[PDB]
């Protein structure tokens, strides 16, 4: 769990 994982999670569950 890394960089674009935090781009997608910024959209998906806020983490």
């Amino acid at each position: 769990c890394r960089a674009l994982i935090k781009r997608i999670q910024a959209m998906i569950p806020k983490g």
